[PDB]
């Protein structure tokens, strides 16, 4: 009675339905036969996400310590990454989040609005033809241009960043080359940090250099790992938020009419796309330092936990009987947690909300009739078991 997640992501909708039914704590098999628990309901996910007995420290994973995880397990990169804010808990983690919060402020993000608007305008200007891949031609490049500008990365490097991003995120890149791509990316981040130390500017890298709490400040390695982690965490997720928003408005034409007519705001489209169709279906990975009761079940000490954000987005207990449907007019008692909850909560939430909040109205203001060039059912998930990404978004601009 263990739900094996399909690594080709052939029926995300059925899998999510299965996970909710088997919850709040579902027995799951990750691709390559690795057993873990998934928290698949809203209330229980929030409790676990704030429970200090669920940690990122891979030492705690009994199966890992006992040499039972194949060294070439495809997901070993996700489960065992290099040290960053991502892999720490407790006082070490609070220190990093405090310093990062001084740099990636709500105001720094809001101040990007005009630059995101200009980048969006230039991408829309280049759209030609009656039907286009909106992902490749519009959604894909926007967050790369935005994060490079945010981080103060040399504009000259943008052609190489596009090559590095494509390799990093491609389902075809072998692990050795993903590692070499990440090494070159970290080298670009190190060069950016060394330049901003000499010539401080109004950019996130300069702000991460400057951040301090009673004399304490990030080391060069922590700044580089933070910048590299923000690229890895923020690129395809933001792309998929924009993509999924256009798919949701395309398959719900009466709600498209509400937003295009100004009766519903774009923010309601973005928030409902995040609950209903999060870019991030599962987050690896947490380990229990002791037995943790989850509903009528026990999560054993040394066992692994993934958070099934995709599944729990449509939790009827959180959102009421309509949880299973896209409705941009819904009021819920419970804000979605598609950006996480507790100490590891997404520090990029305002940025991805701003990119989508600028890009969607701009797109439909240029092409108010745009719609899918294929039936929804012909759209394909990429074989990335943790992500809700499409191979392409064929659109008729109109
Ligand atoms: C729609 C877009 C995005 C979604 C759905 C998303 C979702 C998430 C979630 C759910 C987590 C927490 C995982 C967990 O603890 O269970 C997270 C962490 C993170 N996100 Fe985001 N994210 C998005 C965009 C971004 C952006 C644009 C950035 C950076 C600028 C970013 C940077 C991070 C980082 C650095 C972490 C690790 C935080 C930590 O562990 O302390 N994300 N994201």
């Amino acid at each position: 009675t263990r739900i094996a997640l399909d690594p080709f992501v052939s029926d995300l909708e059925a899998e999510s339905a299965a996970l909710r039914a088997a919850g709040p704590l579902a027995a799951v098999e990750l691709p390559g036969g690795v057993p873990v628990w998934a928290v698949t309901h809203h209330a229980e996910a929030k409790k676990l996400l704030t429970d200090p007995r669920l940690v990122k420290d891979i030492n705690v994973w009994g199966a890992w310590q006992r040499g039972e995880i194949a060294p070439d397990w495809p997901l070993i990169g996700l489960a065992n990454p290099g040290r960053s804010m991502l892999t720490v808990d407790g006082a070490d983690h609070r220190r990093m989040r405090t310093l990062v919060a001084q740099a990636l402020t709500p105001r720094r993000v809001e101040q990007m609005r005009e630059r995101i608007t200009k980048l969006t305008e230039e991408l829309l200007d280049r759209l030609t033809g009656e039907v286009v891949d909106l992902k490749a031609d519009f959604a894909y490049p926007l967050p790369m241009y935005v994060v490079a500008d945010l981080m103060g990365i040399d504009e000259a490097r943008l052609p190489r960043l596009g090559e590095l991003f494509e390799k990093f995120f491609s389902t075809q890149t072998p692990p050795a080359e993903v590692i070499a791509t990440l090494t070159e990316l970290a080298g670009i981040m190190a060069e950016t940090v060394a330049a901003k130390r000499a010539a401080p500017g109004d950019d996130l890298t300069s702000a991460l250099i400057l951040a301090s709490e009673d004399g304490d400040h990030l080391t060069d390695a922590e700044i580089v790992s933070t910048l590299a982690l923000m690229v890895a965490a923020g690129h395809e997720t933001t792309i998929s938020l924009i993509v999924n928003a256009v798919v949701n408005l395309s398959t719900h034409p009466e709600q498209r009419a509400l937003v295009l007519s100004g009766e519903a705001d774009w923010s309601s489209v973005v928030e409902e796309t995040l609950r209903y169709s999060t870019p991030t279906s599962h987050v690896l990975i947490r380990f229990a330092t002791e037995d943790v009761p989850v509903g009528d079940k026990v999560l054993p000490a040394g066992d692994a936990l993934i958070v099934s954000y995709g599944a729990l987005g449509r939790d009827e207990a959180a959102h009421g009987p309509t949880a299973g449907e896209f409705d941009i007019t819904r009021s819920t008692e419970n804000r979605h947690i598609s950006f996480g909850h507790g100490p590891h909560v997404c520090p990029g939430a305002a940025l991805s909300r701003l990119e989508a909040g600028v890009a969607l109205p701009a797109l439909y203001a240029r092409f108010p009739k745009l719609d899918l060039a294929v039936p929804a059912a012909e759209l394909r998930n990429k074989p990335v078991v943790t992500q809700n990404d499409l191979f392409e978004l064929p659109v008729r601009l109109g």
